[PDB]
């Protein structure tokens, strides 16, 4: 609903904000666009790390 929202306005953690910046995310919607295993893929993580994130921001705008 908010996939506009910068991600910089919700408290991920520290090292995964650091990753998500230095890959050029922005926004609820650019992390919201991606299966686990596709955001896992670009940020460098595992997937399970890349579905907390997803499912975190799912819950939060909405
Ligand atoms: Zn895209």
């Amino acid at each position: 609903g908010h996939m506009n929202r910068l991600l910089t306005s919700f408290p991920l953690t520290a090292s995964v904000r650091t990753k998500l910046h230095n890959k050029g995310f922005q926004t609820v919607g650019d992390v919201l666009e991606l299966k686990p295993t596709e955001l896992s893929a670009e940020l460098e993580i595992c997937k399970e790390e890349a579905l907390e994130i997803i499912k975190f921001l799912e819950e939060e705008t909405q």
